[PDB]
């Protein structure tokens, strides 16, 4: 026998700013990374960009009509620093807010609880160009203004905050990878950016105790679960390597204010260890979230790695599938295909078993309660005569990953919500408009802009009879 | 880039006194439930028992001679509770408590350090007659009495202690698997023994703090880490039960005074979890443990188990290599034969990576110090003529598990020892004196004593060398 789905599970779906919005230079708005990022050529699938996206910015209340129309119980959106404070730095853009505020007015007066990510990739340009963003401690404090305005803004009708979206992937590819801004490939710039941006998450969640006392805050870590490849002891050694690497790195902080120390080490001994000052533990520890934000997609399975072995491998960006490579670090451990499970157009796996895994590590290793803010499937969408579009493939994806959840919740993991990614359709950072999520299909590609006319899908109506039964129908 | 061994690094070698002292009833000890138990028609390897065992009661000036000769840093040994406690909690028998100050006098003055384990299997056989010894909670206060006894009259000579050695094998074997006193099989009963027993090592821990506040103190976990058989979904979810119901189980009261919640819900759901009174949670949260003592002889691969798959197994007591078939919890997990390594005439596992493994997720998980209070090769040796015992084997199995430690210590693992089980040979509970782990031959078999002289193996002066130069000559 499961458990039940908790009376106010919190059954949502989730966007972010810079793939929705588009109105890139609209009413005060300044430059974002991505607005120029996205720009220069190369960067992104077919030169691709947000400055329409599917023009979110002036179509929310449509958007939110058909999220009332779903039953959502609660929407995940990223608020745009740029929008609100074009500098980064300096006056308020009143503009800006009150677009939040209109945002979030329509969602409540549907009944639909508003999730709030304070950074979802978008640091404004003019902070990069000032002082390198991420890399200077000068973010810190300029971080945290940011939130704490929003905070003093929304605190009376915002109750759940993430506040970094994957920390892990936008100081990873933006740093070392090279494949976000600023298209940093050095690997000590990486942890020094990566521990700045673990000052500024504690310093923001302590700040959050003060101005919304009745709220829960927390970060979400984009959270691929390692698998050893087979039983071979060098194998899982290489899954203990690749899980504290990639994984305990991230998710210790975010917990218990403390780095893992057999990473620490073989950082340490190669000059990469991030600079630590004092007062930073203490705040680091200082810090205790809500909730892990989890965003779940596949997980990695892993094998023995040679010192002259695998290091960058090739990533799909564009759905013709088996393209990518295997990756790793060499000496630790390199990724390896899963035999045992399918995979998307794109490469990922498709492991709903690895979520309920997931969410019982964290449970197991951190106790504390999850908000799974993303989840769902990136795929090829046709329109049929009709406006008919049969995406029998994510209902089943999703169908058996909330089936894992269920699970989950009755192994005894404190499961908050389920946010699927996403509710419309919605440009792809690397992969364009055609990699689509969304319960909504949007009326464009990556040649034509069309007039983004938005069409229910088939999983819109699954989705819907789900939340209507609090999953006992799926 | 290996790091050395520390300076005081503990090399050691360990005994248990059943296995080791025989006098089973000399100078007024009382019975044990194991003086019982082995003379039980059927219980122990072709009937034998601990009567005589090496005699170590009487030759303990030769052993520790030998000790010395070796240059061991550190003897662990156990205290016979009915030696010190005919009765279990009445008097004290002196000439018990006399044999052990004599022993620890004839370690100190050759510069050895004593490590004393308070609980190797042997609880007296009146307090089972009285009250079921582990099954009463009146087993906590009978403990603490003999615990603190031993404290008070050596805790100025003896710095490092064990509290209960292998909790999970004594109360599994004695409860679940009836392979132990008092032979039980009720998993019911098993986890309120278990219970209690977590009760006993956190109160005992307490006492020591007030009682030896210098000294260090832990339980000694015998720790098999598990390994998925591959990657396939289904085998790393039995590998996350199995080393959560096999392992974290106990390591978690140990080190976080709380159990699991996936394995307490499974156990809830058919009533099988144990017994909780108000204080426990209190109790066990309040003992802190100065490092995890580790036994480790090797790695358990696990797949999935259907809810009509294997249970109980056989296990090897004879020697004839193949002969033991797996076991599991229905519906949980099986047991699996690991293809990438050897197996000894026992059906043990040899996986020297298996320890560096299981070393660092104690790391990582718990962040504590380890003293590896067990771990060696138990196998057929031959006399030869001369007085010669070619144990290359069991040099190979140890010089190999030395070196995995080793870059653990590189990973930052603090670890704090290592004791080789056994310095003699002894009697196996369940194996009989042919499967021999000594560093030193003792002259007997199973079927006769014959004179017990002790005879160096091959292995004793590998590990003099070892010791010597402080594990940079393996
Ligand atoms: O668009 P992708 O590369 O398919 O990833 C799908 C999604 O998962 C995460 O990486 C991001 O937080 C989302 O913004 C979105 O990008
Ligand atoms: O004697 P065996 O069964 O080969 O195992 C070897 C050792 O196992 C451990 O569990 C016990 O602490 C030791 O007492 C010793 O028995």
């Amino acid at each position: 026998h499961l458990k039940p789905f908790p009376p106010e599970f919190l059954w949502g779906a989730a966007s972010a700013a810079y793939q929705v919005e588009g109105a890139w230079n609209e009413d005060g708005k300044g430059l974002s990374v991505w607005d120029v990022f996205a720009k220069q050529p190369g960067r992104t699938f077919k030169g691709t960009n947000g400055d329409v996206a599917v023009d979110h910015y002036h179509r929310y209340q449509e958007d939110v009509a058909l999220m009332a129309e779903m039953g959502l119980k609660a929407y995940r959106f990223s608020v745009s620093w740029s929008r609100v404070f074009p500098d980064g730095n300096g006056a308020v853009n009143e503009k800006g807010l009150d677009f939040y505020d209109r945002l979030i007015e329509e969602l409540r007066n549907h009944g639909i609880e508003p999730i709030v990510t304070l950074y979802h990739w978008d640091v404004p340009q003019a902070l990069m160009d000032a002082y390198g963003a991420w890399e200077s401690r000068r973010i810190i404090d300029d971080f945290d203004r940011y939130a704490v305005t929003l905070f003093q803004r929304f605190g009376d009708r915002v109750k759940y905050w993430v506040t970094l979206n994957e920390q892990n992937i936008f100081i990873s590819f933006g740093y070392r990878l090279g494949l976000h801004p600023p298209g940093v490939k050095d690997m000590k710039r990486m942890y020094e950016a990566n521990h700045i941006a673990n000052l500024a998450n504690a310093k923001v969640i302590q700040s959050f105790r003060h101005y919304v006392p009745d709220g829960k805050i927390g970060p979400s870590f984009a959270y691929s679960p390692m698998y050893p490849y087979d039983s071979r002891p060098e194998n899982v050694l290489a899954f203990e390597n690749a899980e504290e690497f990639q994984n305990h790195w991230w998710m210790d902080v975010y917990a218990w204010g403390m780095y893992p120390q057999a990473a620490w080490n073989y950082l340490e001994s190669q000059g990469l260890e991030p600079t630590v000052a004092p007062g930073d533990w203490e705040l680091l520890q200082a810090a205790k979230p809500d909730f892990m934000g989890v965003n779940y997609y596949q997980t990695t399975t892993v094998e023995h790695n040679p010192p002259d072995g695998v290091g960058e491998g090739v990533m799909n960006t564009t759905g013709k599938k088996g393209t990518s490579t295997s990756s790793g670090i060499p000496g630790l451990f390199k990724t390896v295909r899963n035999p045992h499970v399918d995979t998307t157009n794109w490469d990922w796996a498709i492991d709903p078993v690895g979520l309920r895994i997931g969410l019982r590590r964290i449970a197991n290793r951190y106790q504390l309660p999850i908000l799974i803010t993303e989840n769902g499937l990136g795929e090829f969408d046709t329109l049929e005569p009709g406006d008919i579009v049969n995406d029998d493939y994510r209902i089943d994806y999703l169908r058996r990953h909330v089936q894992e959840i269920q699970r989950a919740i009755t192994d005894g993991v404190d499961v908050l919500g389920y946010c699927a990614w996403s509710f419309t359709d919605l440009l792809s950072w690397l992969n364009g408009y055609q990699k689509r999520y969304g319960f909504v299909y949007v009326n464009r590609d990556d040649e034509s802009e069309k007039d983004l006319r938005r069409i229910k899908k088939k999983s819109f109506y699954w989705y819907q009879r789900v939340i209507e039964t609090n999953g006992a129908e799926l």
